[PDB]
């Protein structure tokens, strides 16, 4: 109980020092794994226990109160990352670079504002910088979060539904909701090779996907066969380890550059 204290105790000065930070995961296009962003997921690197995973700290920052600042941070630091490799290649194809929002951030007073100075500092094109919204946050009042949506999209941000299946039905909302990203959970990307449901819900989000015209990005691809099974359904865009995992920023420049070079 000792060690999970001191860690929560640490979230006082963690985040600005900078030490909760994003490393960035690949989104390919499956059929010829062209890159076409990154998510931004935090890492805390501890400077004396190393690389923590979310699952880990999230639920202490939550105790502590502080998903805000944790939120500005990751925005920050995403949109800074994705400035610096913007003005380092200049002729590239689209690059975006995608953050989770905090739960509970859809609706704080201010986040649009946080958004468009975050968008304006680092003079991003629009849709460049992506919010992934969760089901949850959503869902808790569909209507209000429909509003929210469209003032984002409008200030310049990219968005994405995050966590569909945890329980509220966005499904059958999201024709109401202005998302242009729909992203399905590892858990039936995994399970659709021998359970009948889960393939049937991959199925289905695909084709709601083209017929609502968003973009469809399958996660937790983790290797060939299932990149392939995914690419016959539809789905023409994933992230998972069969490409690569989050990435620190020194790593993710070489995999993107190698992108750059044979595009
Ligand atoms: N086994 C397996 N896992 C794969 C594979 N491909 C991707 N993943 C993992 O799946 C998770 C996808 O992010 P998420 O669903 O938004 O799920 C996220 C998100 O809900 C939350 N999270 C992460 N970063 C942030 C952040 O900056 N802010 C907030 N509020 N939440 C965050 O923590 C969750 C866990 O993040 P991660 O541990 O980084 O775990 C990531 C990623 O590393 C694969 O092929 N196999
Ligand atoms: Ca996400
Ligand atoms: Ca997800």
């Amino acid at each position: 109980g000792l060690s999970r204290l001191a860690l929560e105790a640490d979230l006082r000065g963690a985040i600005g020092r900078g030490e909760i930070t994003p490393y960035f995961q690949p989104i390919v296009r499956l059929s010829t794994g062209a890159l076409s962003g990154f998510e931004a997921l935090a890492r805390w690197i501890h400077p004396r226990r190393g690389m923590l995973p979310p699952d880990e700290f999230l639920p202490l920052i939550e105790e502590m109160g502080l998903m805000s600042e944790l939120g500005a941070h990751m925005m920050h630091a995403a949109a800074q990352q994705l400035s610096t490799w913007r003005a380092a290649h200049p002729a590239m194809g689209n690059l975006t670079v995608s953050v989770n929002l905090s739960t509970g951030e859809i609706d704080r007073p201010g986040l649009v504002a946080d958004v468009a100075e975050t968008l304006r500092v680092n003079r991003l094109p629009r849709g460049a910088l992506k919010l992934e919204v969760t089901e949850s946050d959503i869902m808790r009042d569909p209507e209000r979060a429909a509003v929210i949506l469209k003032t984002l999209r409008d200030a310049g941000a990219g968005l994405a539904l995050d966590d569909f299946g945890t329980g509220f039905s966005s499904l059958s909302y999201l024709t109401r909701l202005p998302f242009d990203t729909l992203k399905i959970d590892r858990y039936f990307v995994r399970t659709m090779g021998n359970n009948a449901g889960s393939a049937k819900i991959v199925r289905s989000v695909v084709k709601l996907g083209q017929d609502l015209d968003l973009e469809v990005v399958a996660e937790g691809v983790e290797n060939a066969e299932m990149a392939h099974a995914l690419q016959s359904l539809g789905c023409d865009y994933g992230q998972g380890f069969g490409y690569a995992p989050a990435l620190s920023p020194q790593e993710a420049e070489v995999y993107l550059n190698e992108a750059y070079v044979d595009g």
